[PDB]
């Protein structure tokens, strides 16, 4: 039971998008008031400086502290 697979980035559904929604919209990606969350902590994004990984979001704490390839 599903209409269309684009709209929020998460919760694999379309976003109201009628004419003034409390939703996230990026550069090209989006997501909801609440789906808008890290990809590491799950921690809410909406209305701070989130982050843009390769293919997924993150905050800034995770993002800052990314453990990273094999390094140090
Ligand atoms: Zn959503
Ligand atoms: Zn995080």
């Amino acid at each position: 039971g599903s209409s269309g697979s684009s709209g929020c980035a998460g919760c694999t559904n379309p976003i109201s998008g009628l004419g003034g929604t409390k939703y996230i919209s990026f550069e090209e990606r989006q997501w909801h008031n609440d789906c808008f969350n890290c990809k590491k902590c799950s921690l809410s994004l909406v209305g701070r400086g989130f982050l843009t990984e390769r293919d997924d979001i993150l905050c800034p704490d995770c993002g800052k502290d990314i453990s990273g390839p094999s390094s140090g």
